[PDB]
C-alpha cells in the first residue's frame, strides 16, 4: 500500500507515534517519505547482507526474521514480511522497539540525513489530526 502523506499522519498519530520518545509526528512522516515514499512493499537489501523491509525500512541485521540474513537477531519477534502488510500496527510496534533502544531516531539514515534539523512539521501542516 502506498499511503498518501495525510492519511499515514492519521495512522501513525492513532498507534502512538506522535512524540513518541519525544519525536514530533512530523519526524515520523518525514522518515517514512524518504525511507520508503510511504511504501509499505518497500524493500531494499544492505551491503552486509541484510534487507530493509517496509514503510519504516526496518533492518533484518536485528529487528525481523527473513530467512536469509545469518547470524542475525530478530528483536521484534516478527517475519520481515509482516513490516510489508497494508496494516502498519507491526512496522509501528517494531519502530517503537527500535527508537527507543539508544541512538533514537539516529537509527533511520533517510531521517538523519534528510528530516533531522529542518522544519519537519511541514510534513503534517493541511492535515485534520
Amino acid at each position: 500500500k502506498v499511503f498518501g502523506r495525510c492519511e499515514l499522519a492519521a495512522a501513525m498519530k492513532r498507534h502512538g507515534l506522535d512524540n513518541y520518545r519525544g519525536y514530533s509526528l512530523g519526524n515520523w512522516v518525514c522518515a517514512a517519505k524518504f525511507e520508503s515514499n510511504f511504501n509499505t512493499q518497500a524493500t531494499n537489501r544492505n551491503t552486509d547482507g541484510s534487507t530493509d523491509y517496509g514503510i519504516l525500512q526496518i533492518n533484518s541485521r536485528w529487528w525481523c526474521n527473513d530467512g536469509r540474513t545469518p547470524g542475525s537477531r530478530n528483536l521484534c519477534n516478527i517475519p520481515c514480511s509482516a513490516l510489508l502488510s497494508s496494516d502498519i500496527t507491526a512496522s509501528v510496534n517494531c519502530a517503537k522497539k527500535i527508537v527507543s533502544d539508544g541512538n533514537g531516531m539516529n537509527a533511520w539514515v533517510a531521517w538523519r540525513n534528510r528530516c533531522k534539523g529542518t522544519d519537519v512539521q511541514a510534513w503534517i501542516r493541511g492535515c485534520r489530526l
